[PDB]
């Protein structure tokens, strides 16, 4: 992979002399991120549906939580490892597999905080003959075939830092602000501020805006790092952009505003 | 088809009694049936010549599965209906350098007194190409990743293990008669005693009156013939059929019977 971002694109249209903000807030600009709070993850087992029907949620379980099955039907028979935000290992365990159990599952892993999705497809296939119970690819997917009431193990693995509870060192977080100027491409923007969480505001370029231009660095706590311009005039038009880099997260977060200032008739 | 266990030679005098011995203990049946289908499976771990095993897993047939480490419940599984099909595998939900050691698979019938057994050896590795499943030359060799799961397979849908009913062909002794000239094939049946209790005789009265065995044949397990009062004419080859259907016993004895008159 190369990257992963989440874009936000804003046009704004304000007069000239009022004053212009641009809203740059999200969580993963909470610098003391709570290992919690901030770390949600869940995992899921879906099996398919009948023919063009509603896949049904079998068991899930969220990090820091206990697992939880939703046909009482199938309690102590599906498991999950109580580890497996620990180890990586969220595999679902059936007990004893009947032929209800057959069909497609998904193992599902969300990360609430990072935004990231994932999904891995397993078929289970029921065999009444012990011998001929294996495991093949079928171009696609694994296939389980499994002997009836024998317990089956559908493996499902991530072991990326992002699913374990393995933490790096949690560095400075810094927020950039860049500006396009009317006729300026893209990857020729320059930087306006950089904005760090413990409150450093660090300027750039021109100090006929620079004066108009400000933050409320005590907004920087709860994630907040908008801009604020004051009078506006007709040299404040163009492409403003705010994006941070989450390492944790392996995330970009881009808020772009295409800024445009009028002036009263 | 049958084993042949003992094939003599038996001369004896005319006029006296002739005692052909046909035991077995395996035979024997009597009128209770205290779990006479209770068969029970159970998973053991050793570590060489000099190195004790560890019960790890044992079930009973019409039982649950009974796990002997606390900490191997939820991770060491049965079939819970594995006298049903035979599966008798293992499944290890996990492995770690704990598990390395040689799993043996026993089966054990409480009725017919029959074991079977075999072995796998686990060996846990830390990269997942090394992983394979290779045959040492008398026994499978798992070699699983750290963390990964291990089926141990051990697969035995004999019918005297499962729950499938071969009819109820009960036990049944067959004592056969040969006579001179007589090709095989063609040999005349003299009795049949079936473990219920039926018996069957064969021949003409003068014959049925001189051909027994102890009434007490299933309970004591023992089917001797015994032919009284010996003519020339009871010479021949007899055999004894022992057949426990269920139990997959099936045991011939042979007698070549000489008869010598007094001169």
């Amino acid at each position: 992979a190369a990257s992963s971002s989440l874009v936000s694109e804003s046009v704004v249209s304000l007069a000239a002399g009022t004053q212009a903000v641009l809203r740059c807030q999200s969580p993963r600009m909470v610098w003391t991120q709570d290992r919690l709070h901030d770390r949600q993850r869940v995992v899921h087992w879906d099996l398919s549906g009948g023919p063009g029907s509603q896949r049904r949620r079998l068991v899930d379980m969220y990090s820091a939580g206990e697992q939880r099955v939703y046909e009482p039907r199938d309690r102590d028979r599906l498991l999950l490892s109580p580890s497996a935000f620990h180890d990586g290992n969220f595999s679902l365990l059936i007990r004893a597999v009947d032929r209800g159990d057959e069909g497609v599952y998904t193992c599902n892993l969300h990360h609430h905080y990072c935004h990231l999705d994932e999904s891995l497809a397993v078929r289970l296939e029921v065999t009444e003959d012990p011998l001929l119970s294996r495991a093949y690819w079928d171009g696609e997917k694994e296939v389980l075939v499994v002997a009836h009431g024998a317990p089956a193990l559908m493996t499902c693995i991530n072991r990326a830092h992002v699913w374990t509870d393995r933490h790096l060192e949690e560095a400075q977080q810094v927020v950039h602000w860049d500006r396009q100027l009317p006729g300026v491409s893209h990857d020729r923007a320059d930087r306006l501020l950089d904005l760090y969480a413990s409150g450093e505001r660090r300027a750039y370029g021109p100090p006929f805006l620079r004066d108009r231009v400000s933050v409320n660095t005590n907004a920087f706590a709860r994630g907040d790092f908008s801009l604020r311009i004051d009078e506006l005039e007709r040299a404040d038009e163009g492409i403003y952009s705010c994006h941070l880099h989450h390492h944790y997260c392996g995330l970009h977060e881009r808020r772009v505003f295409h800024l445009q200032v009028t002036e009263p008739a």
